[PDB]
């Protein structure tokens, strides 16, 4: 009935990400997520995960050399959603095919042989249904795992069973 | 005018591939190689590598929907070098920054707790010799490990350790 | 296969064309697109369009002695889709290395100096979109321009420029 | 900023249409599609078209004081559809029963004692399959005349007696 009616997520300025380069725009409303992990470690609180949100970004910043983190979206398993590109700028999470038209959420850990905690898959679906309700998202979005488009283990064995059970995925 | 036949590589049509429909060449000779592994499982003697070889473009060529196996080269624990997509076609391996500009060896397993067997070090090395020699890489070349070039833990914590002292790696 | 007839395609009767000869089939589904111009007369009404299409038939049977229009399908600047030798058969528009594998489509005009208007270009994608809908074209098809790849003008300097920023153009 | 619409529709702009000042909405998908003529002058290209579209536009808005166009979509004889109401905004074409229920497509000419061409036939077609596509239409929806709602001639004798034959149709 009013406007801001969809989830919470830690601002960049918050979990102090270094300023964004990136300037390519994605057209919403987008029709992919693209679920990742970042094959890493996980954190579980507050402290750790802006942490964790601020090596991943100094990777892909630093040593990769690329604009910004790549994700558009991190998932800690504090349960909180950290900040990437956004809804509106264009990641690097999946490709050349799938970045111009998906949205990359990376879970941060590495889920080969370990599921997420509840509260970080609620997080996570809580997002998305975030993004519908802005306009973000198409109604009808698909879910893919990174491995779906690209060739890696990611989003880890335990978490691409979670997201194939998922109300949108469509591999 | 000189022409080596040092050439211990596993032709496609040996190892049972399917047709490729990649058709972008790469410009030679290249600067860059970018060493990867599969993280898939590893085999060690001709017929179960060759095996793995069909397995690994199977994933890319049918899930992927891939004009070919993304890698110009793959190594087997066998000891001997997979024809990919070759010396002159540009493989889909690292980025569209770098695919364009370097030759992509995968290693057939996953080594964050493995190393691979000294057979299947020298025959990487061996190939890329190969390559300065025809021509296809430059003299002076450099090495990348796939984790430098893009997030993920390719080629695996021991065999990455393994590269980043070689001769021609370079940050 | 897949119920949804797709798009508005001007029959080959429709446009008063001479009975095609041609026999080879291309491969379900075609991975690649390879755009073009016919470098000839444009047009802007049905009647002008079906007689161009009449008339760049009758030059490729006629006077090439082709078995058919060379092209899959033609664009006019009517705004409507002229069939050509369709999605099941190879056509002759890009030379033997790449008629085997690819669709090919062309805008009747000269381009070089003109850029189509938008409902030749809205005709244009509609008409991969079924073809991807029908199984005829990959889902991740990939499009060309007809100079990258035979050294040629085509298909124009304007229209390629327009071409380069579709979702599936690769150089 | 992606690939345009389907079924190739003449964007409101394009036709150089007055804003539309109307906000009552259709819950898609829509149930119904009612066909009705414009009984007014024809128009054979895309040129001419778009002055007819221009022309009964600016009856609806000018004289009869609509907040747009009454049609959701008109189809021209030179076989493309033109962008009205679209598919989400309610239309004035069938009354206060219909008016909410349907999509009103009207064919521009008057058809009494015509039959519209092959292609604008097919225009029309090629918009109703493109509305099951988008989600606007029920995928297994159900056809109306003008004449059956209604008590008017139009669409036409002759327009009257193709629609009956479709297979969509409903008694
Ligand atoms: C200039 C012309 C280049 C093309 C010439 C080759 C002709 C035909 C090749 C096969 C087609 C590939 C392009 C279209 C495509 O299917 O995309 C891929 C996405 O999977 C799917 O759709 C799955 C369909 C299922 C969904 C059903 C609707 C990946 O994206 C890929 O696109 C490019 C080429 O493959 C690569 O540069 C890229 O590089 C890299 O390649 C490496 C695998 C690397 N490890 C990286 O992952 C990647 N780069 C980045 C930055 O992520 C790679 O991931």
């Amino acid at each position: 009935e009013d406007p801001p009616a969809c989830g919470s997520i830690v601002p960049r300025r918050e979990w102090r990400a270094l300023a964004s380069e990136c300037r390519e725009r994605l057209t919403r409303p987008v029709r992919y997520v693209v679920v990742s992990h970042t094959a890493g470690s996980h954190c579980d609180t507050p402290a750790s995960c802006a942490q964790q949100a601020q090596n991943v970004q100094s990777y892909h910043v630093r040593n990769l050399g690329w604009c910004d983190v790549g994700y558009n979206f991190l998932i800690g398993e504090d349960g909180l959603v950290y900040e990437g590109r956004g809804w509106n700028i264009k990641g690097a999470h999946a490709g050349p095919t799938w970045n111009p038209i998906s949205i990359g959420i990376s879970f941060m850990g590495n889920y080969m042989n370990r599921v997420p905690p509840p509260r970080a898959l609620r997080a996570a679906q809580n997002l998305l249904a975030c993004g519908v309700a802005l306009g973000a998202l198409r109604s009808n979005y698909e879910v893919k795992g990174h491995r779906d488009v690209q060739p890696t283990l990611s989003p880890g064995d335990r978490l691409y069973e979670i997201i194939q059970t998922w109300s949108h995925y469509r591999a």
